[PDB]
């Protein structure tokens, strides 16, 4: 399949090269799979979705995305437009308030519900997780990440914004899930983006396209946006079926585009998810 004139970041993850505008992908296109968005919540009515995805918890009075970064990090998993597995399963754990603030016992009871919930859903291809938040480092938050990631789920974090190294920040800093930093669309690292060892892959995270609540869209930036490219490229993986959940992410850096990423520290990965789609 070709989706012309695709957002930025979904161009790169099915391109060798920067400054395409075309998003490849085979049409199972994340069938089959599921994509848990741990965020503000989703807004599921959005057109982007098809009916694809609903809040399945929420920690706060209401289970709307009041704030619309879940919405966007869902829109980059999985809208149609603006989703990398356009088919896949979204499943909102709202985690976070509408000012995208949460306690970290809050989003560790999203992240102990979700790799609880999977057994609920029907996700025969393999169930993601996109946890596009992240604070100072939480032993107690990165054990969360790490119980999810082991119990079946590919676990995708966000490296965090603080132009830092990530091992101070959780649950970028879990080294059993997959933490993903930002690229723009230069293949440059994106300016906030975290960096260190524990980054195992980059995605598009600079100026992203995707859903805004009110049915909107709108262009935001950050390695919580990098990390739903990542999300959405497992779904759409392990339902090619070329990888599980215990190995997405080593198998994303496996085939990812090595080396073309500019201003990335000395020991930190050169790595861009790529779904090597070969149409």
């Amino acid at each position: 399949a070709a989706q012309t004139n695709a957002p930025w970041g979904l161009a790169r993850i099915s391109s060798t090269s920067p400054g395409t505008s075309t998003y490849y992908y085979d049409e199972s296109a994340g069938q089959g799979s599921c994509v848990y968005v741990i965020d503000t919540g989703i807004e599921a009515s959005h057109p982007e979705f098809e009916g694809r995805a609903q809040m399945v918890k929420t920690y706060y009075y209401s289970s709307r995305d009041g704030n619309g970064h879940g919405t966007h990090c869902a829109g980059t998993v999985g809208s149609r437009t603006y989703g990398v597995a356009k088919k896949t399963q979204l499943f909102g754990v709202k985690v976070l308030d509408d000012n995208g603030s949460g306690q970290y016992s809050t989003i560790i009871a999203g992240m102990d519900f979700v790799a609880s919930d999977k057994n609920n859903r029907n996700c025969p291809k393999g169930v993601v997780a996109s946890l596009s938040l992240g604070g100072g480092y939480s032993s107690s938050v990165n054990s969360a990440a790490a119980r999810l990631q082991s119990s079946g789920v590919m676990v995708a974090v966000a490296a965090g914004n603080n132009n830092a190294d990530a091992r101070n920040y959780s649950p970028a800093s879990e080294p059993s899930v997959c933490t993903v930093g930002a690229s723009d669309r230069y293949d440059r690292r994106s300016s906030f983006s975290n960096y260190g060892s524990v980054l195992d892959i980059f995605g598009p995270g600079t100026s992203i396209l995707s859903t805004w609540i009110g049915g909107s869209t709108r262009s935001i930036s950050g390695t919580s946006m990098a990390t739903p490219h990542v999300a959405g490229l497992a779904a759409y993986l392990m339902t090619l079926g070329k990888t599980t959940a215990a190995s997405a992410c080593r198998y994303i850096a496996d085939t990812a585009n090595k080396g073309d990423l500019s201003n990335i520290p000395f020991g930190t990965v050169n790595l861009l998810a790529y779904n090597n789609y070969q149409a």
